[PDB]
């Protein structure tokens, strides 16, 4: 009934997509959502509209979109909201989009950064 | 004798720099490094060269540069290594260029919190 759609920037290099793919597979291992999909804003497929459409086709009525971005930027305030039809510039009536917050300066990001600082 | 330099993308919007400032503030509260600085690749200051120079001028002999990026891209493979002089485009000072965040289990934890509005 509900889907998690992870959306990322995309890249002409493969690492941004590989990131989202690994993150989605880990989320799937958690067994929290019946439907998990990824979408890339630019350069690579699946795109964000394709990811949302896939979620709908699989039967999701609530689509939770999590922007896998560290900070807000034009991507998360304009481009992705536009793609999702959330701001003015096909979502069935019985489907709601829930657009969530980016990662931000989470304490766990500090933990990761310190590990990286020490090469771990 | 060692500094942590957090480098971020930078943005015409203020959120990217605000993120790096807040992260640096939280690192400083953990009292692990005598010197902590931020640098932004573009659009905004401190720049990455300025951040490294500040660290050196404060006496750091080993500069640990952590790219605050989720995944590698042209910025972490080309642009930042070039600014740091690590690839073709300081005597007693060593630059240690670390890995980005990547698909860390803790990113999954954050994503799930965000998914549920937390």
């Amino acid at each position: 009934m509900e889907a998690l759609v992870l959306v990322g920037h995309g890249s002409r290099l493969p690492y941004s997509k590989e990131l989202l793919v690994k993150l989605a597979e880990k989320v799937k291992e958690r067994n929290l959502f019946p439907i998990v999909e990824i979408g890339l804003m630019e350069f690579s497929e699946p795109t964000i509209p394709q990811a949302v459409k896939k979620a709908i086709e699989q039967g999701a009525k609530r689509i939770i979109v999590v922007p896998v971005f560290l900070a807000h930027g034009i991507h998360t305030t304009r481009d992705i909201p536009r793609l999702l039809g959330l701001i003015e510039d096909e979502i069935p009536e019985d489907v709601e989009i829930i657009y969530r917050e980016p990662i931000g300066a989470d304490d766990r990001i500090v933990d990761i950064i310190i590990d990286r600082a020490f090469g771990r």
